[PDB]
């Protein structure tokens, strides 16, 4: 079972990641 909330925290991540 995969946690879609940890999913959508570290994809959030990533895209702030790219703003830099
Ligand atoms: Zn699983
Ligand atoms: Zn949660
Ligand atoms: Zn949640």
């Amino acid at each position: 079972e995969e946690d879609p909330d940890l999913k959508a925290a570290i994809q959030e991540s990533l895209r702030e990641a790219e703003e830099a």
